[PDB]
């Protein structure tokens, strides 16, 4: 299980979660551990053996019998007790106390999710991937996200309103390399956002059931968004391809966020002249951008349409029987298309 | 018994609340069985008979006797203590420990609340209809309370806003579907948010005396706005009646989150055409929710006035005397809703 | 299953015992029973399954599962836990307190240990046999053993008293039967004795580990003392048989004390005339008790001298050669008898 897997297994109302809470409210130790392998038990001794099926008063049990708890891979079945979790000293660890030093030897030994609670406190702590977590409680990371949320609200204004602006000025298109790629840096900004509370809600998983109600209600389409602007925008002879698109947009998901305040490294990624004497420099709408606000059109119909265009001012400057000529294309479904895009003008 | 009304009769400021506290200071345990009936003392076996008066003191001084406490149905008399409390062993329960185990099976039993406080340990348990609940202390509660209440008034500020732009535009009568149903949904997210945070309030009972105070602040006229709001909004030649509304709030209250981001499935629930050119469709208010902040005017002349009008449009346009021909209206109830109207123009 | 095997395998040194005592010093509660059947089966529900090999600490960890810890028969295999032993409830049982008044009615339906110790306190309870009985510390079995002894020790002064005046009388041709029997009365009290203390040393075990040496020296040979005057002292036509004398100690031993201090009921539950006058008559003594203090003889010899001779004044009048001539006997030791009859004669 990953990172953000054990965390989610571990996120409240799951059953591993409920066991954790009734040893917390115990006032117990337990080393509970998960999975089962050769070394997990070359590691494990002192300790019997079950076969039963999970439940949270198993493990509360077995804990509270002073030692580990070993459970299956997938945490269903437990086969073991009592154990002493005992790796070789030659892995460093800067913890200090025993049932914790084991634990965290434990994970890096073998990569499997160990928790060790500790009794006198209400703590939590999971040691995979080569780091310790402290779980939290959950009025933190309501703090944290609820913080989160103002910053990412303003950032969907900050968006809606230099895009909205950029569209309006594109009717009349005359293209400027910082007006074209301020909004690409402000989307990307808004992307790590979303990311960013989507760990959060990850790692809260059911308390918490509201920010994602919030994220559903408010970021709405972003990842639509980039590929559309990605697909609309980029310099290069070919037409872009599905394959081109995800490339540059893992290539902008690999830039940091110095190298994404840079226009001129936004630039190379979509590939544009560099120097600074291009920031005037202007193109056309491909057509993905302004037309793709017609509802009920396939995705398939914009590329045929991209393929027998090229660009959007052509399409401004198209009549209304020309959109027909198109193949594939009938009179009456190209007249919708005629009538949507002169309203889009306004 | 319901879940959430045994919390209520063990929140604190209640006798049973004062008793529970009482023998959480004593450092002892506590099976108390609330209810007595034919299930129980076929279940009851080996102890006293005391049929008391319940008082906090009596029940900590029997909590002291190592048994089972068994309280009348209504929580007002102490009448059996140190019973063993045998269960049927047919049940199957998964709490493993005999006293959790004997009070999980008798709740099966019979679901009357079976309260186990754990030996020398600060928990309060709940076995009602088949769900364990632990009674967690109040700061945890308020933690939680004050948590939510920001969202609460964050989904009214939003409520707000929109309802005014609705306001707005009624006045000037323009509508669209997206404009009648932004108001819905941001309605019923706050209720069921409503509903959320008055669980814990009843919850808290008496402690948290500022949360009522706060959610009656901040949610104010839902209830009567939601009711108006249906029978204004609602497609079909006349304006539901009052138990036809009623039956669309419940239909309103069995819709959940996934059918309720969706404007469409909200409008198929007044009944509407599913298309998303009836999602671009107009219809006119029928005046309800617009004019019916004129203070001291009667709802059931409100209804009559529109029924005999139609829609907010025709009251706007209406004469000096227009309103008093309509029957039940004098001169001076005429002019006074045409005062509201005539500022409201502006 | 009886009592004075249990409680030796309860006793100071044996496992039982130590993983008690490790129990004790936890100050946590236990309950251990000693033996799988159908019945413990059919009692037996929510628990676990081992099957290792026995071992103190484990009753000790798994003692704290507020359940009961089933053992086998042999009280060697670790076979269940956390089983929550549930009887019949029809069973009567007037002990007040669930842990213990479950172990009073599984061991009565399954008469095998049901050990229950309660928490917080150093109370061992052992429910063998349909009869509770609290474990004490080695104190007060020492010193209710050191006050038995001083009563034991007079009592054996006392027969030694009786009994040289016996042996005085032997040494003549005085012989009564109320100095005969009163020898026997007393040997019979002391052995009873002997008796009781002897159940408080298998009780201690090893913690006692001088009373049963102190018991070695002063009972003597009780048991010999037993059969010799049994034989010697048999007024019948015949002298008695192994099997007879056997069966006339368990016939002694039937008597209680009420029917033992009374000398008439003595001679008479043997087999003698219930008249007062016997009481001062004399029998003829077949010789055992006179001429056992000959070292180095057999009994066999004996016997079937005393089936030559029938009477003590025989051997009195015995001769240097008629001894010699009976059959199985030589002269070397025919004058090895004769020496001790005539050095006691002084």
């Amino acid at each position: 299980p990953t990172l953000r897997e054990t965390l989610g297994r571990l996120a409240p109302g799951t059953p591993l979660r409920d066991g954790l809470e009734r040893i917390l409210r115990g006032r117990t130790g337990a080393l509970i551990v998960l999975g089962y392998d050769d070394s997990v038990e070359a590691i494990c001794d002192g300790g019997f053996v079950l076969d039963v099926r999970y439940a949270p008063t198993r493990l509360r049990e077995l804990s509270k019998m002073d030692g580990a708890v070993v459970l299956s891979s997938d945490g269903s079945r437990i086969l073991r007790a009592n154990v002493q979790l005992v790796p070789d000293p030659s892995i460093p660890t800067d913890e200090s106390g025993t049932r914790h030093r084991s634990a965290e030897r434990t994970a890096i030994q073998t990569g499997y999710p160990v928790i060790s609670v500790s009794h006198s406190m209400s703590i939590v702590t999971v040691y995979v991937a080569g780091e310790r977590h402290v779980v939290p409680d959950s009025a933190t990371i309501l703090s944290r996200a609820n913080q989160t949320i103002a910053t990412l609200e303003r950032y969907k204004g900050r968006l809606d309103e230099v895009s909205r602006q950029l569209s309006t000025a594109e009717i009349e298109d005359f293209v400027t390399l910082r007006d074209v790629m301020t909004v690409v840096q402000r989307l990307e900004m808004v992307r790590r956002i979303s990311l960013e509370i989507d760990a959060d809600v990850v790692e809260l998983g059911t308390d918490g059931r509201q920010l994602k109600l919030q994220l559903d209600e408010l970021v709405g389409d972003n990842e639509t968004a980039r590929e559309l602007i990605v697909r609309d925008y980029h310099a290069n002879p070919d037409p872009p391809t599905a394959a081109q698109v995800a490339a540059t947009l893992e290539e902008l998901d690999s830039l940091s966020d110095s190298e994404l305040l840079d226009f001129t490294v936004l630039a190379r990624v979509f590939g544009y002249p560099s120097t600074a004497e291009a920031q005037d420099s202007a193109m056309s709408s491909r057509g993905y951008r302004a037309m793709a606000a017609i509802p009920r059109l396939q995705f398939a119909h914009v590329d045929l349409l991209v393929r027998s265009f090229g660009s959007l001012q052509n399409l401004l400057a198209a009549s209304a029987d020309d959109l027909q000529s198109v193949d594939g294309i009938g009179s009456m479904w190209a007249r919708h298309i005629r009538e949507g895009l002169s309203l889009l003008a306004e």
